[PDB]
Formats: C-alpha cells, sequence, structure tokens
C-alpha cells in the first residue's frame, strides 16, 4: 500500500531538486537557509538522483547509531503496532522499566522523561529553581543560573532570555530574568559568579555544540564541578549533543570525571528516530518536582521508550565509544599532517572523539566554497557560526568509510586553496 | 527467526508480574511529577486497551484527544514503519522529500500560507509567542520590551518556565520563577475584560483556546471567538487560537473555531495531529506574519523530522476518510443527552454535564462527594478517566468509537455516577 504522503507527493510532480525548494520556499516557515535527501542508511544518504554522500553533520549527533539502523526501527515498529501512548496519568508496562534501564546505565537516582532537548532544559531550570527555593531556603523570585556565552539549549523564550547570539534573542523580548552569563572555558568567572549565595545551578557544555565545538582546557569541567559543591550549587550538564559516546566516552563529562548533579540527554537517546530527551538526578532534587508541578503529553511515552532502550544498547553492542575514540583521533590528526601549512586560513582543528571542527579565517575565504565543495566530493555538513566546519559522522561509520570521507574531505580544502591561488 | 526486542528482554529479565511490581518500579526510577489511575496498560486498539492483568477497559482520556484516531491506527501506524525504513531525520539544514509535502498538504488542509512544524505543544505555544512578539516590534513597530499577550485565567499551554509565568494554576507556577514579563491575564468567557485589555497599544496578541481544556472544559458563550476576533482585528491585534485539545475533529468541526466561523491569524495544532504516534505540533500563519522568523531566529532539531510528517498526513487523512468529524457532532450530543436524562434528576452532586463534539466533562460537588470514588468505579466498570482541577470528571473517548463500543460504554459510565450516588444515600 502507498501512503498518503507518497500518493499526495507523486500529484505534486515535484522532479527536480529545485521543485523541492521550490515547494519549501512557498509552504514551510522560512526559518532556515542545497540537496534533498530521500533515502539513509548507516553513514550515508542518498538523494533525489541517487547521488551518495557521507552525511557529517548526522542530525548534529542525534544519529549517532546511523540511519535507518534496523534495530532501532525493529524496536519502533514493535512497540508501534502494540502500544504508543498512554499518558503518564495511567501506568504501563514499559516506561517505568525504561527509565530504570536508564537509571542503572547512567548512575541516577530518577528519571525524568520529556520531547526536546530544549524541553529537558527548561525542566532542569525548574528542577533547579524549585530545589533552590525549597531545599537551599534562597529568598521568593532571587534564584540565579549561571550559563556560559555562547551557549545553546533551545529556542523558548526563557532559552533565548539566556543567549548571547543576537539572532536566538533579538525582538523576541521581553526577557525571563535570573540568568549570569561568563565566558566559557574560565574558572575564574566562575568562582566570582559563584559568591552570590542566590546561584540556584550552573548549567554548561563539555564541549560547546553550537557555539563551534569549542573544546575546553583538560580539567574545567573537574574544576567547575568543585567550585559548585563547595557552594552548594548544582552542576547541570548538558550532554544532548556531547553525550552518548560522541566523543569516545559514554559521557563527554567523563573525560574530567565528572558525574553531574543534573544530567541532560537527547538526540541520539532515540538514535534520531522519535524525539525524546531526559533529565536524571538524584532523589532530593529530582523529588521536588511533586504531582501537578509538571508534566508533558508525550513524555515517556511507551513508543518513545522502547526506541530509546534499543538506541542506547546499540552503543554498548556495537562499542561505538571506541570507534569514536580511535576514528576521532585520526581524523585530527590527517587534518593536521595534511591541511595545517598547506592551507593558511585554517584557523584551528579541533574536537574529541567524531565531534570534530574546522575554524576557517572567513576573511581570507568564502566558507560556503568549502561547504559546496565538500558536497562536490560526497561530503554534506553544514557550518556553524558561518566559519566553523562541523564533522559529526554517525559513530557507526566504517573504517573504510571513515578513510575514503577523510579522503574526501582533505581533498576538498585543497581545491579550494589551488581556487584561491588563481 | 525470533528474537526479543531490548525494552522486551530487560523487562522479561526484571521479573515484573504483578500491577503492584510495576507501581513500585515506576516509583523508585520515574520523577514522580504524576498521580497516575492504578492501572497497567499494555496494549491499546482503538477505542479499547487491556492491562497486564487482562482486564479491558474504554480509554476515556485517549492521550487528553491525541487518540482521536483510535490506539494503534494500522493505517497511521503502517505509514510509521514504512517512513522509518526510509529516512527518519534529516534537520533542516539539508532538503528532503517530504517536508514540504507535508507542509503543503496542510496548508491546503487548514488554509493558510506558512507552516511551522515543532514538536510537542508547549512548543507550538512558544514559537507562536515568539512570532507575535517579533511581528508586534516589525511591523506594527510597537516600543522594543514592551509587547503583551493577552491570555485568559486557568489557560493551559505547557510547562516551559514562560508557560508558567502566563499560568494562573498555584503548582503551575509555584516556585519557578522569576518570570517571563510581557502578559496580561483576563477571564475566559468575558467579552468585556478583552476590550479593555485591547486599549493598550502595546498588545501583539491575544492567545485563546475555543475551548478550555485543562482548565475545566470550560465551553464559551457561542459567538465569545467571533467577538474576540473582531475586536482584535480593529486593534490590529493577532488572535492566536490554540487547537492541540479542540481541533482535529474532537467538537465535531475540523477546527472548533469553526463553530464561530473564525479563521485564526495563528493556528496551534499538535496532539492527534500524529494519532498519538510521535509527538509533532504545527503553527500556521499568514505569510506577512510568519515570514518574521528569518534564517537563524528559530529552529529544532526533531521539528519537521521526515518520520513526523509522513505519520501525520497519515493521521490527517484518517479524519477525512472516516468522517471523524460527523461521528464526534453525533455520538457527543448523544452522550450529552443521555447523561443529562439518566443522571440530573437523579444525582444531586452533579453541578453540570458541559462539552463540544466528545470533548465532554460532567463536573461534580467535591464538597458532597470524593471525587476519586467516581473514578475508581468508573474503573471497576471498565471506564479509564483521569479528571482536571480535583472535581472535573473528563469524557474524551478515540473518535473512532463504534456506536456499539459508545453504548456500551455510554451504559458503563451512567451506571457508575448512579452506583456511588447509591453508596452516598447511605
Ligand atoms: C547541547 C544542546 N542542547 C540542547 C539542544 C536542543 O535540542 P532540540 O532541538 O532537541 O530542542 C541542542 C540541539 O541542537 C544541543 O545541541
Ligand atoms: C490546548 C493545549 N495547549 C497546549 C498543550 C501542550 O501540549 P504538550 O503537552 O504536547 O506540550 C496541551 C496539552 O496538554 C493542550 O491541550
Ligand atoms: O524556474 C522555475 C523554478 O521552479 C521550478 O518550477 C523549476 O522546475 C525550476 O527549474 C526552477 O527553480
Ligand atoms: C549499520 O552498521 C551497524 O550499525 C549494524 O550492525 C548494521 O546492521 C547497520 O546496517
Ligand atoms: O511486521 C511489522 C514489524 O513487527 C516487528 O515485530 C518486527 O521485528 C519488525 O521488524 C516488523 O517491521
Ligand atoms: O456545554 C454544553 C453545551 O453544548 C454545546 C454548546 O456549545 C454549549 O453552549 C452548550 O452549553
Ligand atoms: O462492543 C460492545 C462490547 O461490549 C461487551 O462488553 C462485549 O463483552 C464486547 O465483546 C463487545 O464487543
Amino acid at each position: 500500500r502507498k501512503t498518503n504522503i507518497e500518493a499526495y507527493r507523486d500529484g505534486l510532480k515535484l522532479k527536480t531538486e529545485e521543485d523541492f525548494f521550490a515547494c519549501d520556499r512557498q509552504y514551510v516557515c522560512q526559518n532556515y537557509a542545497p540537496v534533498v535527501i530521500s533515502k539513509g542508511k548507516g553513514a550515508r544518504v542518498w538523494d533525489i538522483n541517487g547521488n551518495e554522500y557521507y552525511d557529517f553533520l548526522a542530525g548534529v549527533s542525534s544519529l549517532s547509531q546511523g540511519h535507518c539502523h534496523p534495530r532501532v526501527i525493529a524496536a519502533l515498529c514493535r512497540q508501534a503496532e502494540r502500544l504508543t501512548l498512554t499518558l503518564r496519568a495511567f501506568g504501563n508496562d514499559v516506561t517505568g522499566p525504561a527509565c530504570r534501564f536508564m537509571a542503572e546505565m547512567f548512575g541516577y537516582d530518577r528519571v525524568l522523561l520529556m520531547n526536546t532537548g530544549a524541553e529537558a532544559g527548561e525542566s532542569a531550570l525548574k528542577i533547579a529553581r524549585k530545589w533552590a527555593y525549597e531545599v537551599k531556603e534562597i529568598p521568593p523570585d532571587s534564584a540565579k543560573v549561571i550559563l556560559c556565552n555562547n551557549n545553546y539549549w533551545g529556542r523558548t523564550i526563557t532559552a533565548c532570555s539566556s543567549s548571547t547570539t543576537f539572532d536566538c534573542y533579538n525582538n523576541f523580548g521581553p526577557f525571563t530574568p535570573g540568568f549570569e552569563l561568563i565566558d566559557y572555558d574560565d574558572v575564574g568567572a566562575l568562582e566570582e559568579a559563584l559568591k552570590d549565595p542566590n546561584v540556584a545551578a550552573f548549567f554548561v557544555e563539555p564541549i560547546q555544540g553550537e557555539g563551534g565545538v569549542n573544546v575546553p582546557k583538560p580539567g574545567y569541567l573537574k574544576r567547575a564541578h568543585e567550585l559548585c559543591r563547595s557552594k552548594n550549587v548544582l552542576l547541570i550538564v548538558d550532554e544532548i549533543q556531547t553525550g552518548l559516546c560522541r566523543t569516545g566516552r559514554l559521557l563527554a563529562a567523563d573525560h574530567d570525571e565528572v558525574h553531574p548533579d543534573i544530567l541532560l540527554l537527547g538526540k541520539s537517546l532515540s538514535a534520531g528516530v522519535v524525539p525524546i530527551s531526559a533529565v536524571m538526578g538524584r532523589a532530593d532534587v529530582m523529588d521536588v518536582l511533586k504531582p501537578g508541578t509538571h508534566g508533558s503529553t508525550f513524555g515517556g511515552n511507551p513508543l518513545a521508550c522502547a526506541v530509546a532502550v534499543e538506541a542506547l544498547t546499540v552503543l554498548k553492542d556495537e562499542k561505538l565509544a571506541d570507534r569514536a575514540e580511535r576514528l576521532g583521533a585520526q581524523f585530527r590528526d590527517c587534518l593536521r599532517r595534511e591541511l595545517y601549512g598547506k592551507v593558511p586560513w585554517i584557523k584551528e582543528i579541533r574536537g574529541r572523539g567524531l565531534l570534530n571542527a574546522v575554524e576557517v579565517d572567513s576573511d581570507a575565504i568564502d566558507p560556503n566554497d568549502v561547504v559546496m565543495k565538500l558536497k562536490e566530493n560526497g561530503i554534506l555538513s553544514k557550518p556553524t557560526r558561518g566559519r566553523v566546519m562541523r564533522f559529526i559522522p554517525p559513530l557507526v561509520i566504517t573504517d573504510e568509510e571513515h578513510r575514503d570521507a577523510t579522503t574526501r574531505i582533505i581533498k576538498s580544502f585543497l581545491a579550494v586553496e589551488e581556487e584561491r591561488k588563481k
């Protein structure tokens, strides 16, 4: 049987990429800015004309397990035929066991399941505030949260209120108060911010994602945790982009040996199949959310839970932390040896595991020529902040595939440089 | 071959046998932000669910109107499995062969120029608020940071900090501040109060439900929405109409706003947009409003993902193919008529039976009866629901409920209320 979307699309006679871009332009809210993908499998996607590419954005680390992982799809399909949604107003035979699975895997007492990263962030801030008011006993409406410049956690009004990125906040106010912004990767600024006794939490990414793959100094996060703990301030660690093996370890916080007070997960939690996010913490923090104080229609639905248990298990069974660590060190090494020196407009090669970036001098080169050239050579990515090229493949990428992609990526940077010399 | 999926292997290894075993698992590992009816549902199909002990029930919450098409509608599940084999996520950073055609499908079905797909109701409300504000600053040219949005007391649109900031429900806001400013709360179903609030020129929008759901199935006087729209239009204020609960045939029309012949300036949809299969929401509006969201000013990882779009197109088509608007109008009018003729005369602690379509409620007097006795008795008679605000009993079945099931269910419901009354007389 043809699905309704397929039958409906056939009647439109969208044959070329430009037909799809025109349909897009006419009917889709125009809040995004080259290719029309119809199929994905593992590390590979295919456009509507049958051309193959490596996906080096991977849902900005939502597709760590690869596109259309057969185990994840089987778990989806099996659960979807049985039960998808009950609400948390009724019990069911999936939510409990799934939260226990997550509790045991990440080492926490309680799991709050929500749907998106932004909801996980809001839920953590809410928990941190109510905890501050109720357990830490700080004055009513006075709770503060410390975040870092160039953070990204969502697009809610409150997320906009805690952004330093002009386009994220501009003309969406007035703003939620209670945020203090400091420099990333700066313990001094954190110590200084931590003198205010009304601070409920410090909310931080172990590597800043959308900010430009800003990898902090080794130990930064341990130091930050020590400072938070000595002031009775919760360390909220956002691993929505950096967790789940992406950096070579189950949590990017494992590098600095930090167990977050509140952990956020998302994205690859579902292998990019359905939106599910998680907030985890110890009992005396998470239990501030009493009945009726927080909710979500779809949060914890049995379909997402079944998908997430399968997705998480893929990470472990395919040993994807080891694969990210190994391949990623080889990637950065090749790019350093074959590009530093030969390509003067490369500012920095940086990353951990398979979360990598090449920042370029956008005064010396058009970054978009790198993007175009990459696509020409079978590599799809999208930079952040104009000038930071991102390289974020599915972790399941094979040794042969990764060698091949690395060659095409290097060849792309070199072809842009040769064209510049003329 | 034969094999377990991991959720099954793991659950099997925990050796959970009784409902108490599952209740205890939930209490230990799941954040305790709900007060659930004590049942452990295992299978859902159409209007029915079964628990782990085998007991069968009619689902009379239906995900609070997330499952209008029934549990596990075979067409929606087939569309889900088919698209999931092919492509589930690209981001809007890349094009794909589904997202644009799905937005076009919706734009044409609802009559709007532009469609924004988000994931949850809360995200749709946040996005609409962002649109109305930026539009106010850039098109209406009101002063920087001065935009106001009018909402109604007892509204419910989400649990973000900004939603908490615009709530009048104590447990939604308490100890979650400090709050997002820029909200002006008025009584629901009060034209005079809306009129006075609209005298402030910094008002960007009026954000309103055609029936308040979580607030208690509060059905306004007829014409209330039409009148709200005329007032908003005369002051160059956007009418944002939240149909996340009331939309998609639930009230006997495609949109509840259709009763008043209102076309919202911004329309919010969600919940049954996916037939309860995956979270997807939508914000729709005319080009000169929606186009304020320029590249880089708003986004979402999973918003408009191809899996969700294929499910939503299938879910929407089910509404039309099974004529669920007509089924809701008919069955709902019979339900309310039956309940009034069988319960009002006999049951003194029912204050009111109200609703539209198959969005119905029975408000009880909780100073006279423990509402939880009604919930328990319903369950014992094969009916699952959860009240809102302590004392508003909700009857919101899947619209696919058959005539025979609906009659059977209505008998069970009437018998439940009369039995609690019989205990009260004693
Ligand atoms: C670190 C981090 N937090 C939060 C989010 C928000 O995710 P969502 O788009 O699922 O709301 C993202 C997505 O880009 C992210 O990378
Ligand atoms: C009218 C209305 N708006 C918004 C929401 C928020 O939906 P979600 O729980 O999917 O965020 C709901 C659902 O509870 C609703 O009924
Ligand atoms: O020129 C018209 C545009 O829209 C489509 O109708 C055509 O197929 C494309 O070639 C073009 O981008
Ligand atoms: O046939 C429907 C589905 O049922 C599940 O039990 C299988 O493992 C899936 O792969 C299959 O697509
Ligand atoms: O549809 C009405 C239903 O009501 C009865 O309780 C029967 O037990 C059930 O099998 C039947 O299908």
